[PDB]
């Protein structure tokens, strides 16, 4: 089995894009600058 859904519990600090939380701000402030900037391959003539 796999354990969950014990106890509520949501950081102030949290990620939209992304599913994952952190507790000091700085730690976010930062990862924001992860879901822009570089990107997949796409296309083949560029
Ligand atoms: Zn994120």
């Amino acid at each position: 089995g796999s354990s969950g859904s014990s106890g509520t519990g949501v950081k102030p600090y949290g990620c939209s894009q992304c599913a994952k939380t952190f507790s000091l701000k700085s730690q976010l402030i930062v990862h924001q600058r992860s879901h822009t900037g570089v990107k997949p391959s796409g296309p083949s003539s560029g």
